[PDB]
């Protein structure tokens, strides 16, 4: 075995690991900063983890390998004033203003700030933050005043996506990160996914706030303001009230959406399986004569822009269907106006999301009726729970409530969505009722769910053989298509999900801090609480949901034509 003592404490291990997840393994804390997502800064490293092992002297621990003679010092004081002067450093180009802040009660540079008791030089207090400012994004800002230069969000878009669209830029002599070309990000290949913001330590990236718009919404006195949650929501957000992790909290968050002045409570899990209504009655068409194969998902808008950034060719392929955000959208402006009083100009609707890239999507041009918009305002996760804390609701203590029933009611097939394989089994359990015009008893695909980067399944309908794939985070899109493995078998129906996964895991969730991740599998955690919502349901397939069954019935006529495909579908052309 190897043999090593850190601090004078004994340990003899199996374990070819570096000093730090070694340490981290055994209680023993040493601080990072650049290290994430098993890499670090490779140009200019932040050396936070920095360690001296006798012999040699100070190494960075995140990135240093142990050997079987080492003694390694921590709390030390030629290691300790190495750390607290790079941490001071960063206070130099750091406005220190926490409380306006948005990190401040989760930041990770203010806790490396108290526990090594850092102080400045000179404070950094820029009179125009302009320059340093980027907010011409639908989805992502820019504050660099807050931005370390960790490269954090440069790997964390490298790892994800593939696409490395933020990248390291030389602006003037300095560097700073930004888009290709220090372009706004939605003109450039970017996804607007949000998994650089997730990787970020502080407030220098955030989600491009619908906040004012939400606000001056719910002070309008003619505006009727309709809220719909997805499907991860549910899932996450008490993670941010210090509730834990895994915790379905469906009922306080839609008594917490009253209490914050909404009209009405209703949910995009509904419009998740008005999605399922038209797309696995598309499948079944496509079935219907030799396609066009394969029909890929259009719910994520994250992998839309990868496929017309990158693969414009697969765009005709894709499901003509609304992602359940904006199909719910074009039914709240019709559907819900003639069940209710209202003229459709003046309802108003807000979704709340897990991502960050939906913003962009409610805001594309084409995507309204005559002047008035699907959706008029997204807001994330951590934004939902920064104006319930504002509002000083007591979150973890409130009684649960329902939905309002015409357009929150959910099967389980809608409530697995957030997580990555959710609209592959959903559709099949359609598509397959359908194609087969039967009630099937056997309902679980338990083979296209967790997470392995790409899965896939043969799939029995009306007693031929079909093959479905899923595939989980943009890299592996790349992986799947560039390596030819959509060239081995005939695909008939791909799911695309853009954040690794699922949407358990976008880029508008709560962050969680890595000495936290490092015990909890978040994607698995997160999802767990969407599937234990399916199996509990006595509806698990969409078109058994009976506010559905009577809106289509109603209002929309048959799933997949007629009115249906009016207005309930959008192509990309571009
Ligand atoms: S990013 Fe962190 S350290 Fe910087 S002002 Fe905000 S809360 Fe404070
Ligand atoms: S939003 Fe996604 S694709 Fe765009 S820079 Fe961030 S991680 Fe990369
Ligand atoms: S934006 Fe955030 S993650 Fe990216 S380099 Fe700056 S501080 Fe690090
Ligand atoms: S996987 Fe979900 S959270 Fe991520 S970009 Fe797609 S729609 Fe957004
Ligand atoms: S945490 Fe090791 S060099 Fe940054």
């Amino acid at each position: 075995m190897k043999t090593i003592i850190i601090n004078g404490v004994q340990f003899n291990t199996d374990e070819d690991t570096t000093i730090l997840k070694f340490a981290r393994d055994n209680n023993i804390d040493i601080s990072a900063l650049c290290f994430l997502n098993n890499c670090n800064n490779d140009i200019n490293k932040c050396e936070i983890c920095t360690v001296e092992v006798e012999g040699t002297g100070l190494v960075t621990a995140c990135d240093t390998l142990i050997e079987d003679g080492m003694i390694i010092n921590t709390n030390s004081d030629a290691v300790n004033e190495k750390i607290k002067s790079r941490i001071s450093q960063l206070l130099d180009i750091h406005e220190f203003k926490c409380g306006p802040c948005n990190r401040r009660e989760n930041c990770e540079f203010l806790k490396l700030v108290i526990k090594y008791k850092a102080r400045a030089s000179k404070p950094f207090l820029p009179k125009d933050k302009t320059e340093y400012v980027d907010e011409r994004s639908k989805s992502l800002t820019v504050d660099r005043t807050k931005c370390l230069l960790c490269g954090r969000c440069v790997n964390a878009c490298g790892k994800n996506t593939e696409t490395y669209a933020m990248k390291f830029l030389n602006k003037n002599g300095k560097t700073i990160i930004g888009a290709e070309d220090e372009k706004c990000f939605d003109d450039t290949n970017c996804l607007l996914c949000g998994q650089c913001i997730i990787a970020c330590p502080v407030a220098a990236l955030s989600e491009k706030s619908h906040m004012d718009r939400v606000k001056n919404a719910l002070n309008a006195p003619e505006k009727h303001v309709i809220v719909a949650m997805a499907p991860s929501v549910r899932a996450s957000i008490g993670e941010l009230f210090n509730m834990g992790f895994g915790v379905d909290v469906t009922g306080k968050i839609y008594t917490a959406l009253r209490q914050l002045g909404f009209d009405k409570i209703f949910d995009i899990n509904f419009g998740a399986d008005m999605t399922i209504m038209e797309e696995a009655t598309e499948l079944v068409q496509r079935i219907e004569n030799n396609g066009p194969f394969p029909m890929f998902t259009s719910c994520c808008p994250g992998w839309v822009r990868q496929a017309e950034n990158y693969y414009p060719e697969l765009l005709n392929n894709l499901s003509s269907a609304k992602s359940p955000q904006q199909i719910f959208g074009t039914a709240s402006k019709t559907y819900y106006p003639s069940i209710s009083g209202l003229d459709p100009k003046n309802v108003f609707t807000v979704t709340v999301m897990p991502c960050t890239s939906k913003k962009f999507e409610a805001d594309r041009p084409q995507m309204e009726k005559d002047g008035l918009r699907d959706i008029d305002a997204v807001i994330t996760t951590r934004e939902l729970a920064k104006m319930i804390k504002d509002a000083k609701i007591p979150f973890a203590k409130l009684e649960d409530s329902e939905a309002d029933p015409a357009m929150g009611e959910y099967s389980g097939a809608g409530a697995i969505f957030g997580a990555t394989g959710g609209v592959m089994e959903a559709a099949l359990r359609s598509a397959k009722d359908f194609a087969e015009n039967a009630e099937l008893e056997d309902i679980e695909y338990k083979q296209v769910r967790g997470l392995n980067g790409i899965k896939e399944a043969e799939v029995e309908i009306n007693n031929n053989k079909y093959n479905v794939a899923v595939i989980n985070g943009a890299s592996n899109l790349f992986k799947f298509m560039k390596s030819g493995m959509i060239n081995e078998k005939q695909y008939h129906f791909i799911e695309v999900m853009a954040c690794h996964g699922g949407c358990v895991n976008g880029g508008g969730q709560p962050h969680v801090n890595p000495k936290d991740l490092e015990k909890v599998d978040i994607k698995k955690v997160r999802a767990s609480v969407l599937y234990n919502q399916d199996e509990h349901l006595s509806k698990r397939k969409s078109h058994e949901n009976t506010a559905l069954v009577k809106m289509y019935q109603n209002y929309f006529g048959k799933p997949g034509e007629g009115r249906a495909h009016e207005i309930l579908h959008f192509k990309y052309k571009k």
